[PDB]
């Protein structure tokens, strides 16, 4: 449970996030390619980038960084109360796309840190221990979700 105080936090941060999101999803996806490149190969529209440039220039990398960023900003601000939107999501990423729980928090890694990394000014210890509380959150649901699916996990 997040307190409304640290949802308020979180929401702070995301304006931010979707004041440029097109930015943020670069970086997260690019971050998180960089740091584990097994995660790559469940996208199949792209898993052949190999350099920064290609990164940066692919329309797929970026489509997939501003959908996650887009859906996650409608998650999070139902702030818990989320069935309905994580319901969809998990159905396609352990049913279609394969995605296991240990790469929702690789991306949440990529998260935190493209967030430091761009709003350092605002995102201190507070915000990115309120923020780690909420993507926690959706992973654990996720992960609930994933079990009903058979998916392990
Ligand atoms: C906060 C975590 C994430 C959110 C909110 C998210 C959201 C989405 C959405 C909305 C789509 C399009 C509709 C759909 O298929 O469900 C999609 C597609 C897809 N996703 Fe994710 N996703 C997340 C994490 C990731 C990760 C970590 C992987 C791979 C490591 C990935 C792999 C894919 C693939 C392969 C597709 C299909 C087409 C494409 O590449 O865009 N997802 N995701």
């Amino acid at each position: 449970v997040l307190s409304e105080g640290e949802w308020q936090l979180v929401l702070h941060v995301w304006a931010k996030v979707e004041a440029d999101v097109a930015g943020h999803g670069q970086d997260i996806e690019i971050r998180l390619f960089k740091s584990h490149p097994e995660t790559l190969e469940k996208h199949d529209r792209f898993k052949h980038l190999k350099t920064e440039a290609e990164m940066k220039a692919s329309e797929d990398l970026k489509k997939h960084g501003v959908t996650v960023l887009t859906a996650l900003g409608a998650i999070l601000k139902k702030k818990g109360h989320h069935e309905a939107e994580l319901k969809p999501l998990a159905q396609s990423h352990a049913t279609k796309h394969k995605i296991p729980i240990k790469y929702l928090e690789f991306i949440s890694e990529a998260i935190i840190h493209v967030l430091h990394s761009r709003h350092p000014g605002d995102f201190g210890a507070d915000a990115q221990g309120a923020m780690n509380k909420a993507l926690e959150l959706f992973r654990k649901d996720i992960a609930a979700k994933y079990k009903e699916l058979g998916y392990q996990g």
